[PDB]
């Protein structure tokens, strides 16, 4: 089709499938909510949200079934008990450093069809695009 | 962040953001649904999954909702029933008339961003990209 967000949902599908053929048990926003937390652990939920990419009831949701799986633990703000705190549990570090080179391969197989010039140029134009 | 399809799943969080505030009652890939129903009235249901880029479960729940508000009607093969033909209502075809100039409102505040050749070329990557 000659919509471009159209097409774009359709590779998107096609990454999400290869994704969850890969990684069954951990998902693309699952995957960027450890990574984010592992690069600042410590971080605010409230802040996760946008260093992950997603809203206050899917992360909160997504952190509840990763606490009670083992891989994710959080402390409270005193003062306001709503805030709160994202660390790695030790699991946690293991699921996530198993998950990168699963993640990257499967990202490969869709960027590495373009050139070094075009992979840049792609994200110039996303960023363009964004708000 | 330096990932390309996390920027990309970032891009799309804002483009469906910006689509369910406009048309609140009809998501993407309801509306390209409707699209590819309209571009061939009369299409067997399991093409319309690659038309409308869906899958066959979340296919099949779309059109019984749509069915069940009046917005499609269904055929079935005579010699196998597992095999479905699906039209736009005359209401489906007003709803969808309706959300076009919207859904293309929508589009243009991303790809607007972009020149002629900009476009272009951000969907030939895309095209490059998929399989
Ligand atoms: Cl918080
Ligand atoms: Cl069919």
């Amino acid at each position: 089709r000659n919509k471009a967000f159209h097409q774009l949902r359709q590779l998107f599908q096609q990454h999400t499938a290869r994704w969850q053929h890969e990684l069954p048990d951990l998902t693309k926003p699952q995957y960027a909510v450890m990574r984010a937390i592992a690069d600042k652990p410590g971080i605010e939920q409230v802040a996760l949200i946008e260093a992950a990419v997603s809203t206050k009831a899917t992360l909160a949701e997504m952190l509840a079934r990763m606490e009670n799986r083992g891989l994710v633990r959080r402390e409270h703000d005193a003062a306001d008990k709503r805030r709160r705190f994202v660390w790695l549990t030790a699991e946690g570090e293991k699921v996530l450093a198993a998950a990168i080179p699963i993640g990257d391969s499967v990202d490969e197989e869709f960027l590495g069809r373009l050139s070094a010039e075009e992979q840049e140029l792609f994200m110039q134009l996303v960023r363009k695009m964004m708000n």
